[PDB]
């Protein structure tokens, strides 16, 4: 059962939603933390809005973007930063990562009201290009921006 | 038109693979790909998810993080040149393409003539792209590396 975090934000021609489920077994194995040692699979859902500035058709998934997350507990004041890898499930491509909450050895990441950030950079760092000719070129990529959600952690769904 | 179709599309491994080549295209960041002034065409590969894609990609979606290598052989001059097609976005959506020197190649043999185009396609796992493999949200294995063939006549930069 997937649980929404806050509600989506529409900026830079993209709909940015936050969701998390139970830890998810992943392949290739070894890159992302093992589902056995995690408490959640935090997924970032980012799709091009209608009339996207950068030529991405409406509803398409936005690939090659660099997503760094920050996980703050308002009650705990404990925060850790990590990365969200590009992943695909049976419902479509997305960005995700398994994170250990209750199992965070240093604690403070179990129970709590939470603040979730997404630090989003454009695909150019990953070698992704774009046309800039007058006939088929598209606009500039957004500059790095941040997105913040508020959610209260319920344990594993 | 400004855009030339190459052969006919292929429907394999849950994807539609089509090829088209353009005039040389100016693209940023500059330096990654051969500059448009030094090229004669812009070869592009259009790859999208078919209906009921075995790897969880919605119908019509662009297939990202793919490793696409191309081989262009002038059947009449026997010349062969290889390269890779980068992920890039135009005004009509993302694709894989590259600026290629044909008549402008110094080794010669890539002028007008009959051509055999081949794409060498490997799955996204080499880029670190992930897969759900749980019972509820899991998707099937990725295809093994394969290739598709096109044939077309080249008579210079599209017009
Ligand atoms: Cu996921
Ligand atoms: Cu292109």
């Amino acid at each position: 059962g997937e649980v929404p975090i806050g509600d989506p934000k529409e900026l830079n021609g993209m709909e940015i939603a936050a969701v998390y489920l139970q830890p998810i077994e992943m392949e290739p194995r070894g890159i992302d933390l093992a589902a056995s040692l995690a408490d959640i699979h935090l997924e970032a859902d980012i799709h091009a809005l209608k009339n996207n500035p950068n030529g991405f058709p409406e509803g398409f998934w936005m690939p090659y973007l660099t997503i760094a997350y920050e996980l703050k507990n308002t009650d705990t004041g404990a925060i850790k930063r990590g990365t969200l890898m590009p992943i695909v499930a049976d419902d479509g491509p997305h960005y995700g990562a398994n994170i250990a909450m209750e199992k965070d050895k240093k604690g403070g990441f179990g129970v709590g009201n939470y603040e979730l950030t997404f630090y989003i950079s454009n695909p150019e760092k990953q070698g992704f290009g774009r046309h800039v000719d007058e006939e088929t070129g598209v606009g500039k990529w957004f500059e790095p921006f941040k997105v913040d959600y508020k959610f209260k952690y319920t344990g594993t769904p």
